[PDB]
């Protein structure tokens, strides 16, 4: 099955799923120079207050923490969104060594990883029927840089212990979003996809400019996990991005001057 080995990793995965090599899949460079100042783009509104987190899993290619999505009580709106989407799950990708683990790129340049909080449009009712749909999803992609220890990370290092292997979980209540977040807002955006299979063309994409700090320390602490199951041969969890892929037919868009 698909993974981030040598020999079922990105470069194999048009095989079970040729949508890889789609008209806008995921992630992409994002060239400053190129994309373009909007002023017709809103400011996001990330409305997290009222967040339910629940649990925290390892899903055999990364760990999500998961929250109540039946109401909307996790919502981003606004900015180039049409609609209110309400947030299921965050995750993210890192490198096994500090200088790559993002997704996205800025000018080439690979962060160590890369969180992305995964919203789904609620006038398609549920998750499934909008992944389906060119506007079903909208995910916020914030880079995280080595250095300084982000606080509010620490409660998701800390239970890592806990769901070290494919198929476990853990009681993950009372967790805010909100830490997890960089000062600035601004951001670029475009369509895009899921950067995993099925890499379904469903994603508008919002990638904040300005990463948040993580310590070397966090950061390790995510590479301690494994994408096997308890009881096989052990395969660290890291390197678990997909490279850059064509913009094709694309423009970026950028919410700042
Ligand atoms: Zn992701």
């Amino acid at each position: 099955h698909w993974g981030y080995g040598k020999h079922n990793g990105p470069e194999h995965w048009h095989k079970d799923f040729p949508i890889a090599k789609g008209e806008r899949q995921s992630p992409v460079d994002i060239d400053t120079h190129t994309a373009k100042y909007d002023p017709s783009l809103k400011p996001l509104s990330v409305s997290y207050d009222q967040a339910t987190s629940l649990r925290i899993l390892n899903n055999g290619a990364a760990f999500n923490v998961e929250f109540d999505d039946s109401q909307d009580k996790a919502v981003l709106k606004g900015g180039p969104l049409d609609g209110t989407y309400r947030l299921i799950q965050f995750h993210f990708h890192w490198g096994s060594l500090d200088g790559q683990g993002s997704e996205h790129t800025v000018d080439k340049k690979k962060y160590a990883a890369e969180l992305h909080l995964v919203h789904w449009n609620t006038k398609y009712g549920d998750f499934g029927k909008a992944v389906q749909q060119p506007d079903g999803l909208a995910v916020l992609g914030i880079f995280l840089k080595v250095g300084s220890a982000k606080p509010g990370l620490q409660k998701v290092v800390d239970v890592l212990d806990s769901i070290k292997t494919k198929g476990k979980s853990a009681d993950f209540t009372n967790f805010d979003p909100r830490g997890l977040l960089p000062e600035s807002l601004d951001y670029w955006t475009y369509p895009g996809s899921l950067t995993t299979p099925p890499l379904l063309e469903c994603v508008t994409w919002i990638v904040l400019k300005e990463p948040i700090s993580v310590s070397s320390e966090q950061v390790l602490k995510f590479r301690k996990l494994n994408f096997n199951g308890e009881g096989e041969p052990e395969e660290l969890m890291v390197d678990n991005w997909r490279p850059a892929q064509p913009l094709k037919n694309r423009q970026i868009k950028a919410s700042f001057k």
